[PDB]
């Protein structure tokens, strides 16, 4: 089963989500993205089982990647579904910052403001190399 599971906003991550996908798999790691790896059934409970199953949770903060997270405290949202999924089995979490902006932890709901607490990886167009050897050594 996939060491890295890639958590991501569709319409504003998918790219770079990609490219992290190619890196990783380039250094040996499996890895669980969406779009490769979720296969047929009920694709909440695959999802979920997925997250579980990856040792570590890259994610992939987006400019306003965490926006429909916000008040969203029947946990619809899928991102926020990922992430609290993440948070409760303990995983290795490596957020990812590509123009994404820190908010405020209380406009956030409770089960997720701990993600905030992470350290983070800055995603640097101009040494995208040296950015993929350090996700590599947040790595378990
Ligand atoms: N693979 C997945 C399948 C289904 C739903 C997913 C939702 C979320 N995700 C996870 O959550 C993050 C994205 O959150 P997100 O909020 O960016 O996503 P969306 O709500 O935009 O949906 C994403 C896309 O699935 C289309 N969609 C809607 N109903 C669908 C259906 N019955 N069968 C197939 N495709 C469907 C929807 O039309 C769009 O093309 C990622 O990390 C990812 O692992 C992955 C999904």
């Amino acid at each position: 089963t996939p060491d890295v599971f890639i958590s991501y906003r569709r319409n504003s991550g998918s790219q770079l989500a990609s490219l992290l996908k190619v890196h990783l798999q380039l250094h040996g790691f499996s890895v669980f993205i969406d779009v490769e790896k979720l296969e047929a059934g009920k694709f909440e409970d695959k999802l979920i089982q997925s997250v579980m199953g990856a040792r570590n949770f890259v994610l992939v903060l987006s400019p306003g990647a965490l926006d429909k997270c916000m008040q969203d405290h029947d946990c619809k949202d899928w991102v926020h579904k990922e992430i609290v999924t993440a948070l409760s089995c303990g995983k290795n979490i490596v957020p990812i910052i590509d123009g994404f902006e820190w908010p405020e932890p209380q406009v956030l709901p409770e089960d997720m403001q701990a993600v905030l607490t992470f350290n983070g990886i800055k995603w640097s167009h101009e040494y995208q190399e040296a950015t993929i050897e350090k996700i590599i050594r947040f790595l378990q």
